[PDB]
């Protein structure tokens, strides 16, 4: 279970998800992102498996 920080201007909230590495996470999180209109800067913590866009 990785975990994904929206920080966003009119949208914030988190969202998990399980996968078998962080790059398939990462697509994963990347077409929710997209599809709920928020862009930003995307962030990584290995030791807390925490993806943050901002």
């Amino acid at each position: 279970t990785y975990k994904l920080i929206l920080n966003g201007k009119t949208l914030k909230g988190e969202t998990t998800t399980e996968a078998v590495d962080a790059a398939t996470a990462e697509k994963v999180f990347k077409q929710y992102a997209n599809d709920n209109g928020v862009d930003g800067e995307w962030t990584y913590d290995d030791a807390t498996k925490t993806f943050t866009v901002t």
